[PDB]
């Protein structure tokens, strides 16, 4: 059993899978989790989604790396044998985008915010193929996140990162705040070494009001939570003012 050093621990409901764990959230809807082993650490977990959409599916977020990203598609296919029509990814570091290439190799339509796209190759990323344009109010800009079918996208302001997005799956209880959002009983912020300190607050506040339905919300290394994630990871942030 994997028993990371950071990320939620297995739980009742979760499947192992080579070395990797999915847990369904709804219907349609699971959790991918995959784990980077740091030699005298441990092992640091990393959730994204999986969401299938009538006949098709769809991914948030890579794993850490390739081989665990063609992981997840092995599994898809054993799973659910549907084809996998595109990915979002929610920003440009290892945890999100490590698996690019596997996805590209597989004929995976990639998308990710255009900052992301262009800081990808600084941060020893694979850029995605399709760029994600964002409005001054954040909604994504509807002509480049064609045929999304319920993936909601989000870009809620400079937090975690400058380039950092965030999903709402339309029909379902489910926002996806990434690495922006930490778990309600967190005491750090995480890594904040490309944050903005200042406008943290206010993009968690933003997630939290463009998706103000949503009752289950998933990040990248805690178990789903509720609500109180992003009022906690907002209060957080206020401290860094
Ligand atoms: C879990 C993290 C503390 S590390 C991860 C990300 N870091 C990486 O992907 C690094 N490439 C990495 C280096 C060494 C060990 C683990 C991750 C980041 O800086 O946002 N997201 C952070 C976070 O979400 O707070
Ligand atoms: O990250
Ligand atoms: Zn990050
Ligand atoms: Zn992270």
């Amino acid at each position: 059993e994997i028993r990371p050093t950071i990320g939620q621990q297995m739980e009742t409901g979760d499947q192992r899978f080579g070395d990797l764990v999915f847990r369904q959230l709804a219907p349609n809807v699971w959790q991918h989790t995959s784990y980077l082993d740091m030699p005298g650490f441990g092992a640091v977990a990393s959730n994204g989604l999986i969401v299938r959409d009538g006949g098709r599916v769809l991914v948030v977020d890579t794993a850490w790396t390739d081989d665990q990203t063609a992981q997840i598609l092995n599994w898809i296919k054993q799973e659910i044998n549907l084809p996998v029509a595109l990915a979002v990814v929610t920003h440009a570091h290892q945890d999100k985008m490590g698996g690019m290439d596997a996805l590209h190799a597989a004929g995976i339509a990639t998308y990710a915010n255009a900052l992301s796209n262009q800081l990808a190759p600084q941060e020893g990323m694979v850029a995605a193929q399709h760029s994600l344009t964002f409005a001054a109010n954040g909604w994504v800009e509807p002509a480049t996140a064609p045929n999304f079918g319920p993936l909601k996208v989000f870009y809620p302001g400079p937090g975690h990162t400058s380039d950092n997005i965030t999903v709402g799956i339309d029909g379902t209880d489910i926002a996806f705040g990434g690495c922006l959002i930490k778990d309600s009983k967190a005491k750090s912020l995480g890594n904040l070494g490309d944050a903005d300190t200042e406008h943290y607050a206010a993009s968690a506040r933003a997630f939290g009001a463009a998706f103000p339905k949503a009752s289950m919300i998933v990040m990248s290394h805690s178990a789903p939570d509720s609500r109180a994630a992003i009022t906690h990871t907002a209060r957080m942030a206020d401290k860094l003012r």
